[PDB]
């Protein structure tokens, strides 16, 4: 066969081994400077876990000095370690998202309890959030605290604020697997009398969760969200291997009592990404094996759309985003008696594509991944007459996009000036599979070529990570890399 279906069946080989006997793909997340610099200050304040401080100490300097990260991070670590204004201001720079005046909040706020900066000046209601993902309204709380109690004014703290830190004095791994949520909920409650008893038990876990490398992820892992989507690509390619029965077993009995999923096990919360994946896997996989979970998750998405078409990623009534209705509209378009909700999502992404083609960055830090999504919500759902013409021009405008900046190794970065990575082409090759057939030199053509040439000999990527959260912050699920190649190979050929 083609180098590029030789490629794709060596990669295929290595995901199928990396599925578990308990069908689920492991994906663990690497250490994360941010959530290590927390762990730091907590430790240190606390005196507890010498062994552990240690090691986060020189996680944190070498890190620095070897893959510094973005520069909110850096500062951070530097004031654990020990300017904070105008790394706010670069790392926030340009940050395009709707959740742009919270994350300033909270990010000061981590920065001024670490002693780099003064608090902000707000009024405290300004720390107050609509519910949205569990964890949110507890990190939230956290920083009110954090800040009331910084800036001298302990009073200020309502039992109603304590209270949503309570998860973060259970044993055991943290609260929805976030790792940043409970350390910024230890961090306001070491400042409390009455919840110190509990203290001591969770230091002991939290010092015990350090990777090999001494650091602190910022989650336990993304192994449903991993498994889902490389269950999808396996479930697209010729012949799906025998293994996809047991990644759908093992996905469906995660679900949630909401009928959606979250991201790893043990996530109580549900998202429209996950839901997403794991309803376009059992689609393909197990539609009449999965019926009943297929159909609860179907419901999931339809009580959670929102009143402009659009899909939130947590919560109705939170803002729409682009990637999440595309990525519903897909999801939900199998079944014809949802098709009105479906075209007013395509709607809704067509409304919201921008001047230049492109359409957000949310989730992921690249733009392709939006493009990738929209463009088969686009191209994937039927349509006719002038609603066809008006998707097809949408995604035309998105697929120009890519060729205008693809770059000369035939990849794409996260932004148009950076280098490529297989990730971010991935995407791109996801969409373009959509355009016109490949031709010699076009840009599928080159950008499967780029694909072929980054392979490893073992058969695997390996990427710089896209993934966001707190958006627009990085945190690297390594195994995410050969997952989302395989879609794209899967898609390609
Ligand atoms: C699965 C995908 C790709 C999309 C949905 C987001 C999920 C479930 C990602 C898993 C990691 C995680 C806890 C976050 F990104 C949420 O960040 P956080 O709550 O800090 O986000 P912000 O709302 O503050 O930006
Ligand atoms: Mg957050
Ligand atoms: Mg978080």
């Amino acid at each position: 066969a083609t180098a590029v279906v030789r490629c794709r069946t060596r990669l295929a080989r290595r995901v199928v081994a990396a599925v578990g006997p308990d069908g689920l793909l492991p994906a663990p997340c690497e250490s994360r400077v941010l959530e290590s610099a927390l762990a730091l200050a907590l430790l240190t304040e606390e005196r507890a876990e010498a062994d552990a401080t240690a090691r986060l100490t020189a996680y944190l300097r070498t890190t620095l000095r070897t893959a510094p990260p973005d520069p909110f991070q850096c500062a951070v670590a530097r004031a654990v370690l020990g300017d904070a204004g105008t790394a706010l201001d670069a790392g926030l720079d340009g940050f395009d998202h709707f959740t742009a005046g919270r994350k300033r909040l909270m990010f000061r706020t981590v920065l001024a309890a670490l002693g780099a900066t003064g608090f902000p000046a707000v009024p405290w209601e300004a720390y107050d959030t609509r519910p949205q993902q569990s964890w949110l309204h507890m990190e939230m709380k956290a920083l009110k605290v954090l800040a009331a109690h910084g800036t001298g004014h302990p009073d200020v703290v309502r039992d109603e604020d304590w209270r949503a830190l309570l998860p973060a004095l259970e044993p055991g791994p943290a609260w929805e697997c976030n790792n940043l949520a409970q350390l910024l909920a230890l961090l306001a409650l070491r400042h409390s009398p009455r919840h110190r008893p509990a203290l001591g038990d969770v230091l002991k876990h939290v010092a015990g969760r350090l990777r090999p490398d001494g650091g602190m992820p910022f989650i336990d892992g993304m192994t449903v969200f991993t498994t889902a989507a490389a269950g999808l690509a396996l479930s697209l390619l010729p012949a799906p291997p025998a293994c996809v029965t047991p990644m759908a077993d093992a996905l469906a009995l995660r679900r949630n009592p909401d009928g959606g999923y979250g991201f790893h096990s043990g996530v109580a919360q549900s998202d429209v990404a996950d839901t997403c994946y794991v309803l376009e896997f059992l689609r393909r996989a197990a539609p009449d094996r999965h019926r009943t979970a297929v159909a609860e998750a179907e419901g999931y998405l339809l009580a959670l759309r929102n009143p402009d078409g659009g899909f939130p990623t947590f919560a109705r009534g939170t803002s729409s985003e682009i990637a999440m209705t595309a990525a519903a509209a897909s999801a939900l378009a199998h079944d014809p008696d949802r098709r009105e909700e479906v075209d007013e999502a395509v709607r809704y992404v067509v409304r919201h594509q921008r001047p230049d083609g492109t359409f957000e960055r949310s989730w992921s830090r690249n733009a392709t991944n939006a493009v990738f999504r929209a463009v088969l919500a686009l191209t994937g759902v039927a349509a006719h007459g002038e609603e066809r013409r008006s998707r097809a021009r949408a995604a035309e405008r998105a697929l120009a996009h890519l060729a205008a900046t693809q770059n000369g190794d035939g990849g794409w970065g996260h932004a148009e000036a950076e280098p490529s990575d297989p990730i971010s082409t991935a995407y791109a090759v996801i969409a373009l599979a959509r355009g016109p057939r490949a031709r010699p030199g076009g840009p599928l053509d080159r950008a499967l070529a780029y694909l072929v040439e980054r392979q490893h000999p073992d058969g695997g990527y390996r990427s710089r990570p896209d993934q966001a959260g707190p958006r627009p912050l990085l945190y690297d699920v390594p195994a995410l890399a050969d997952v989302f190649v395989l879609l794209a190979l899967a898609h390609a050929t």
